[PDB]
């Protein structure tokens, strides 16, 4: 019956609010303008940057950079605790996912290892519009060209993100429908190393169907969204892929820095 | 209506047909499958291999593994030889799928280049099973091991896709089923330097819209099979991309010799 896979959908829908502070939805209505409630401060240059960490909340040096940590890296370094904390979000928000608590518990690693920054990039995507990424719950917002104007191990970051995020949010999907897509992007089973790919496999095969449907009825003029959206999920194993090549060009470059454990842990 | 897509996917059975000598069904016929009216000449040792152009015309080669020339490259430059035939069989195929050739010449050259790898490791497992490879019109059969216990570069060469194949395999998809995803793969549209992708997006809806019936009708039992399939396209972008990584370094072998260049531009 549907009635279930709806009553699935809504299940999702609802953890996805719990666990996530800024909805698509809540990015949306900030990029959009339209609804001047709360405008985001504009980061665009090396000027601006200073300033901000003053409108908003940024720890960070405001003042001097190389001689200082210069700003590229304070970027990446407060990039870092970002995907952190979406980590614990995600983390939290499988949890919630039917059957993903009674899965082997080494399973349940494998698949949070894996799945995280596909989820990351893909959520990503719900605060970037063709010229920028916005920042600090949206108080703030990055220019994409000014990002692109960083050091050369650190400008190519985030390029490849927005170029998948223009592609992706042309799909035009909303919250209740990444729900569940993010709750399929998890319950993988190609996930090297799992041991039990079946009841795994066997979860994922109850969110697709709830996915079609969410498709179907939240898109119905959107002729094969389904099928156009499962396939996004190859686009994301290469940002991934190029995204920890870039990263070990790093490690190289500055020996200073330290990659938060949680972070250093997932990769492999 | 479920009516003009029953037909396309007939069409695409019918063309599939004419097009690709080895099928599915023939190939599963011969591996491990019984059938046994005409068992395929094996290759499982370094002496099996040599005295196997004894029969199974080859159109590239004679057996010599002494100080002349190694058996890795010989079988290597053999898969060209045959996906280079390959490349043609898709090309025709491709020229039968609905509105297709009504397509910006550019178009259709571009969305052949990239999608014949994929469209090839798909096909390709059609002629394996974990324990070897399909050979030769499928006269022969080359061994798992064998392939495995080649050079070093050459090692780490056919695994990927034995492990891809086993996978996909498990599908247990039919001739049918396959012949509408191979036209999804060509009529993709996320291709680099598309000139007109509205046509060519048009008509994969239209042959993602076949597949979901056909596989809907023909294997009611299975579920989520289209789902699964389609998230198959994500292996295949990784065999093909990262077939180019192992390629990448035999360019760094075996190609500045001075008399074998006629043979360098065919491939
Ligand atoms: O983290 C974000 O919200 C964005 C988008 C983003 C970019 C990259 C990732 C990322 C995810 C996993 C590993 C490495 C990077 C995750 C998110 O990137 C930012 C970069 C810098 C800042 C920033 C924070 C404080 C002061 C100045 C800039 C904010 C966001």
């Amino acid at each position: 019956e549907s009635a279930d896979l709806r009553a699935l959908a809504k299940h999702l829908y609802d953890s996805y609010i719990k666990s996530f502070p800024l909805t698509k939805a809540k990015a949306r209505a900030i990029l959009t303008g339209k609804t001047t409630d709360k405008s985001p401060f504009v980061i665009y240059d090396m000027n601006s940057l200073m300033m901000g960490e003053d409108k908003i909340k940024f720890k960070h040096i405001t003042p001097l950079q190389e001689q200082s940590k210069e700003v590229a890296i304070r970027i990446f370094q407060g990039c870092q605790f970002r995907s952190v904390e979406a980590v614990q979000e995600i983390t939290e928000y499988a949890k919630s996912i039917p059957g993903f608590v009674n899965l082997d518990l080494n399973d349940q690693v494998t698949l949070l290892k894996y799945g995280v920054h596909e989820i990351i990039y893909t959520m990503l995507a719900s605060l970037m519009n063709k010229d920028g990424v916005l920042i600090s719950e949206g108080q703030g917002f990055m220019t994409r060209e000014f990002l692109k104007s960083l050091r050369k191990p650190f400008g190519d970051f985030m390029e490849p993100k927005f170029e998948f995020a223009v592609k992706f949010n042309a799909l035009e999907l909303d919250d209740s429908d990444l729900a569940i897509f993010i709750a399929v992007i998890i319950l993988s089973g190609d996930r090297p190393g799992l041991l039990n790919v079946k009841p795994i496999e066997d979860i994922q095969d109850n969110l697709l169907q709830a996915l079609e449907l969410q498709l179907k009825l939240n898109h119905p003029e959107s002729s094969q969204l389904f099928a156009k959206l499962l396939q996004k999920m190859t686009d994301l194993r290469q940002i991934v892929t190029e995204h920890v090549q870039l990263l070990q060009v790093i490690k190289k470059t500055e020996t200073d820095m330290s990659l938060h454990p949680l972070l250093q842990e997932i990769y492999k």
